[PDB]
């Protein structure tokens, strides 16, 4: 139909703006902290301590796949990459450091990309 396209164009359209999102956020981790997976080679406890493991790079594959329908699901996902860290890292190390740098900087990204989807709709 007619529609399912307009819709279809809608999503494009969202997954072209999360993808800037996607790159500005990243930008904020300049040391790769979270741009893969935890290697649960080198971390084989990993998922005993976190159950919804995520990263930058796993984001981007669902991204590319327009598997985000909104930006609720994909602030969800950016949400457990701080989270995951925060948590399996004490306070004192350059990892939660990192993860609140990114918390911080990425806020400002996130509100305005809230107003640009409600906005264009």
């Amino acid at each position: 139909s007619m529609e399912q396209v307009a819709m279809e164009l809608r999503l494009t359209e969202l997954t072209r703006l999360l993808r800037s999102v996607l790159d500005q956020l990243q930008d904020k981790d300049p040391a790769r902290i979270f741009a893969q997976p935890v290697s649960l080679k080198e971390v084989p406890d990993y998922l005993d301590h976190i159950k919804h493991p995520m990263d930058f790079a796993t984001m981007r594959k669902r991204l590319e796949a327009q598997g985000y329908k909104n930006l609720h699901e994909f602030e969800e996902d950016f949400d457990l990459i701080i989270d995951n860290c925060m948590k399996y890292n004490a306070r004192d190390t350059v990892f939660y450091r990192a993860a609140v740098r990114l918390r911080d900087q990425g806020g400002v990204v996130l509100r305005q990309a809230r107003r640009e989807v409600d906005s264009i709709g």
